[PDB]
């Protein structure tokens, strides 16, 4: 049986191929103590253990914007995933890994070298995350908008063919929305500065933030009453109240200039990706907008995407956003489907063909 | 029962002798994927299946200007015709094939070798397309103007005798008009460049183009108003509007200098063919101008031919253009009539006389 | 009842003795297809059927200058005459045939062998054409000038006696005038070259040509105006105009040097024939010039003959040209009179006396 | 000194009387630009200048079948001949022109009117081309077969007397052979359609075509091997190979039915011309068959003519074909001899006698 | 004196006719501030001023693929060109403008309306860019391959005549190569996303990119060593190193499938354009391949074009690429030559004839 490990910038989703949900879901964090130990305590903490002790830790994400920046810490996370969360021996399970498109080549080359030389897996494979999301939805045609913690990317696929020249990638996702919410919470006098407090702000975002259908009408509503204001209790019992910050934070996805980015919002990027595709496949792409990832879980985002793309596309086109309730795990679920296919068993990169080609084998066997 | 297969440059018309319409009509195209397959898809697509997936295919016509240029792809089309469209075993049906006059000898020699050695037909026959059009009209006398996708040819026939020295052939037909319409659509800012977009332009032509009775008066009318402008919705919902391009594209048939050809238009070519015939048969040829093929289906082309030839011929001659409503299938219908005649059953090239003479038997048994 | 068949070089005149006009008059031509048959058509065409399809035929005259040169084709014409035009069984009708004087002996010997062994006539007879013309006019004395398509001959007859030493024969008649008109029509740019176009020129001659009373005064008139120019519409609607060719073509009869012949014109030949006769019969011959045949049908030819012979003969002689309006059929009409005479019923060559003497019986029973 | 200008359908041969070769030989063509001029180029090009720029020109022959059909273009060619090729003033040189026999009268009438009123020559003369060929050979007796680009004609001459009734003319010559070679080159897939490509085909003919001694034995040889196949490099570097087309194209001269003509071949036409002559001159005509013109330059044509006429003539007659190596210029060389004769200086049509008679003077002073 | 303004998709080249180099060369960009102004700054920046402040601007090209898409911004660029770079009054200088072939009609109609109604020029003219390149090389014959920032086009010209049916246009040029280099620089971890960073990538391309003579041998060389790797210092002092990206970016010109285009490379397009021309001009076109524009400035592109076309053309043809060192300004230099010709002074569209015909005068006076 194969292991499916979706290493996001934010969460690790790991499990066994054939299952319908990841067995292990924990934050992709390494924490190290930043204070003085006085009682006669590990040197670092991974995952949920780092989250429960974050008050005395400095928390580091080894993956930023889909790119592994700390390889020593990433190896701690993979080690924790295999031996503590799944409790398997990696040397007997083929491992399917995931990646964002348009990543640096050295990223998946080092993932291959570590899987084969540190964990000694028998076979591995690196899939593109948006492609796995289309497996999860049971489709062969559609434009996938995957947005997690690090990357937002669009991959148009038609009858199982990717249009790589139409792939869009935007380094604006959940972690940038968390940083923006931290910044605009200072307007109400709430100061979150440490890495542990950034975890509190992320939890505020996941519970209170939503996408306004019309942003300017929502700003006028929040300015005329308090029907939109909600409260949130902090870990120490302090209660904070937020109003228009609830929809200003997700609005950055549609207006990246809020955080100083020049790029277009996710609706324009989806439309630009479709318009780069051949005219004869555009109608099928308009009807099959698949959303996946945690950053697509905001209340009202599919209705907003529907409205924004409808305004860009021709009036005769039927725009349909496919936002399944389980789309937070679509990449893992699709990787579980793929790794269980009998047609896929020839696609693995085995340890034998890695020894005769080195880590560059991953560039000619994986899309 | 015999198979009648009219292999045009543009369409395959195939069916059974005795019927009144082809059973299978599909585009004579082979499509191959030009993008990267990512989901775990055939290697090539033929006919209507290539048309429905043309967004991700590069489309190739194996026949250009009546001449088969890709014999591997032509065999895919014949295989698709026999086994998928008609669903017959070719080894038990005599097969009537069609050809344009003044084709290279090797073209019908290779058609014979493939019918007898790849499909193992019991008997076959290659007829001239314009002759079959005269069978379809129930005549034995007339000058046939057949214009399809590849070839425009004139064959004068009198009392069942062809005048081969008066046969005219012009490599200017539907596909050259499609290419010209693509070129003049750039004047309005519409860019069609790929082979899939050429299929869209062909559909625009078949719906909006017509033959002006007086070209220069029509150009002045289109320049003074918008009564001639029509709209067309593209596959992706974009609406394009065209005005004088509607009649400028078919005008190339009467003025081949629009596409840089030195030859005369179809009206002068018809007249030159009649003037090469003996003076005593010209009056019967003037009264029996038979038009066939898809390129004669433009609205107003028989009225324009009538007016153009009347101006070339003597004033006492009665010019009559026979343009039946079913003339798009005249070659197939005439081949269906011919293959059902009891007098024709001695004309087949049987497998026995092919084995004692080789593929060159086709040159002494078929006109 | 007897059959009367006048086989001219140009026309067949056939009918029944006792009638006053031939029942069947058709061209003495055999046509064979010279093009490629493509529709699934006889091997040869005779008579009026060859004339209506002459555009695709090569036309052959089996009789040239009164002499049958193609015996297979002549038998097709006789077969067509008996079974298709007259619709009789030749084996029950005595057949009167005609011939020009001074023909080869083998010509009428083969006519006898074919009538008795191919058509099995009960009796036959070969008459001289000029003698039959004198029966048609009701005379027993006169010099007959018979001119058809092949031969012009003079036969002086006095009180029912022929003067055979005074018989003149000139191989210059209608077909040579047609060939000359074809040649001089090239002066105006009209090109008639094929055998079908020779039939068109013959029709021009029969409608527009006439005999000038004074040739040199007519040439000066045609050169000073256009009062003599006439138009003629060709079968394909082209209109041709001819001026002095109208009387230059018949002038060859009076000046055979126009076509390179050394012989004298028909007026000198008539006079030379009379001057070979005995002096005591010349006065009756001068008063009884009988003209017959199609080549004597030109407007103005009797007036020209009258003027030419008057200038040759003594001033005291009364020259009279007998040119009846029906003289185109005089040979047939006279043969109809002869074959109906009760005195002629002993003159037939019966099948019984042909079996005991062979085909040479015709030389001792027919003049 | 006199100018000798032989205006063929294909080439202009011009020079000075007394010389032994034409000074100017160039194609009788007028070219006009058929494309759009973009750089800031004459309106028409004549002769060799039209040949070097034929890629962007439409080429017109003003003479077709010996008859000048475009008088404006013919005047450009004469103007180019006098002022650019010979560089003379025509108003001081008597000009000998040539013509085919049996041409329209208006052709040489307009040549006379243009020479006297446009170029103001002092005197001119129109000779028959075949007669000049007999001057070139130094004979007074012989039957001349002249075949150029437009006309094939036979003129029998005996002791300086022409037999005009025996003159044959056939509108089948070099240009019809070029058109036929273009047609049968399509059997191998070579398409020559434009007027510039017709010039390429003419060059192929002049280098590769020959006359087979026995046509049917040559067809069997070409079908059993490749010893007859030759290659030819096109102007753009493409190499074409032709086999039996090399002798099928000249075979049309002996079998005009290849191009749909009903007439007899040049061997039968030569024999028919001799048989129209008086019996006492035929033996001298059989021994003096003079061939001239470019269409008699095929390798093997004199041997084929010798064999064909020997089979038609009586076995006791000595058939001799006189085919000199310089017979391509025989008409010009003979016209140079004639215009230099002291006996010819009374034969010119002077400007004085043209003013008192008009252009019709040419019909009573020139044969 | 005339103004010559070559408005490319990338650069403005402007100057005075008669000069040998453009006086003003600046980027065809409009920049607008995208940040918040805090110090108490224009609303937009044009040209080199937009390039020096691009850190705080969003940069827009008003011309895309040779077509002006933002007419307000294009008018800012023309205004900046006249009044700030050249420092002239446009109302006293005739202005020669340039355009790519096969542009929309409305593009040059709006250029004419703006020149006459906004800048009030006395006269103007719109030339085709490839034609001006042939003026710059001093030729009248040649096939021009012009490739700038927006368009690659081929125009074959022979003796000053364009063959418009053989004009090829490909919307793949410098800006598409810059976008592709941006995409493949992500393989090494370099992220350029903003419009200002696209200007940095364009500068990398112009300094480090070259055309490999053999692409697959170059890919093997770059994979076996580091002899091809070069460094580049970014504006902020960061040093980037690139290896095979140096020749993969220009390889898109020969393999447009790298960016998902179905079209053929520039070598096949040049050959297809020549093969659409008449066979008699192809040899002169093969010897006169003129390259112009900034996208032909890659090291090794003429050697690669020479090798690619040699492999397509017949072995006997002499392929010669004319790539002058100043070909980056060939369109301007040729327009300077043209606007100085005395023959061109009648070709201007004057303000007088614009008032009587409207902006559509440009379609009947300019090619
Ligand atoms: N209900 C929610 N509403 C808004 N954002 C959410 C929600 N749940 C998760 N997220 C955000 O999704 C991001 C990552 O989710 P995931 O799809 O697992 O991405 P990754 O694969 O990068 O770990 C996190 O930044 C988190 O804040
Ligand atoms: N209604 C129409 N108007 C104009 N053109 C048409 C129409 N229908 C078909 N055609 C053209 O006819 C051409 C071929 O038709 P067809 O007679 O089947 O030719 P072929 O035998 O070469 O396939 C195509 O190029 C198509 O564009
Ligand atoms: N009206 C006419 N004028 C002049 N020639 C005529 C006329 N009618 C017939 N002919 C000519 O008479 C010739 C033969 O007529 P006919 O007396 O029947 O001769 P034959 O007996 O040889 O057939 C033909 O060549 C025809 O051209
Ligand atoms: N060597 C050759 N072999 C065959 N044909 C030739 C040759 N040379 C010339 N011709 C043909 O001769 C024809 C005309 O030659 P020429 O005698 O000058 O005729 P004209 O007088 O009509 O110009 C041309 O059609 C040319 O193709
Ligand atoms: N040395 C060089 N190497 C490669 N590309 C270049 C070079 N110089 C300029 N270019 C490219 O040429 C393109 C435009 O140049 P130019 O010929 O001025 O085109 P335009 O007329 O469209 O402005 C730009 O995209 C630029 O990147
Ligand atoms: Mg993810
Ligand atoms: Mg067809
Ligand atoms: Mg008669
Ligand atoms: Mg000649
Ligand atoms: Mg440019």
């Amino acid at each position: 049986t194969a292991l499916v490990c979706d290493n996001g910038s934010g969460l690790v989703k790991a499990g066994f191929a054939g299952d319908d949900a990841p067995r292990a879901v924990f934050p992709s964090i390494v924490g190290r103590p930043r204070h003085q130990g006085v009682m006669v305590q590990k040197d670092s903490y991974v995952g949920d253990e780092a989250q429960s002790k974050r008050g005395i830790l400095t928390l580091k994400y080894p993956i930023e914007h889909g790119i592994i920046t700390n390889w020593d810490d990433m190896e701690k996370i993979w080690h924790h995933t295999f031996y503590n969360e799944l409790r398997v021996a990696p040397e007997e399970h083929p491992t399917l890994l995931t990646e964002a498109p348009l990543n640096p080549k050295a990223n998946r080359e080092k993932m291959t070298q570590i899987m084969f030389e540190t964990f000694n897996v028998p076979a591995m494979y690196v899939a593109i995350q948006a492609v796995l999301s289309l497996y999860a939805s049971g489709r062969t045609t559609g434009i996938v908008l995957d947005s997690g913690d690090g990357v937002t990317h669009n991959v148009p696929i038609y009858e199982g063919y990717a249009l790589p020249h139409a792939i869009m990638r935007l380094d604006l996702a959940g972690r940038d929305l968390t940083d923006y919410l931290m910044k605009i919470l200072t307007e109400r006098g709430y100061s979150f500065v440490t890495t542990a407090e950034r975890e509190i702000v992320r939890d505020i975002k996941e519970k209170l933030c939503y996408v306004a259908l019309d942003f300017e009408n929502e700003m006028a509503t929040a300015a005329s009453s308090s029907s939109l204001e909600k409260s949130y209790e902090l870990p120490d019992g302090q209660v904070i109240t937020i109003g228009n910050e609830r929809f200003r934070c997700p609005e950055t996805l549609f207006q990246p200039s809020f955080i100083g980015m020049e790029s277009a919002g996710i609706h324009e990027t989806t439309y630009n990706s479709i318009m780069k595709c051949d005219i004869d496949i555009r109608k099928d792409l308009y009807a099959n907008n698949v959303m996946s990832g945690g950053t697509t879980m905001y209340p009202g985002i599919a209705d907003r995407m529907q409205k924004e793309i409808t305004a860009l596309a021709p009036s005769t086109m039927k725009i349909k956003i496919i936002a399944p309730p389980e789309r937070k795990y679509s990449v893992w679920i699709g990787g579980s489907i793929l790794a269980s296919l009998s047609t896929f068993q020839q696609m693995w990169i085995t340890k034998q063909e890695y020894d005769e080609a080195g880590p560059s084998i991953v560039h000619r066997k994986c899309f």
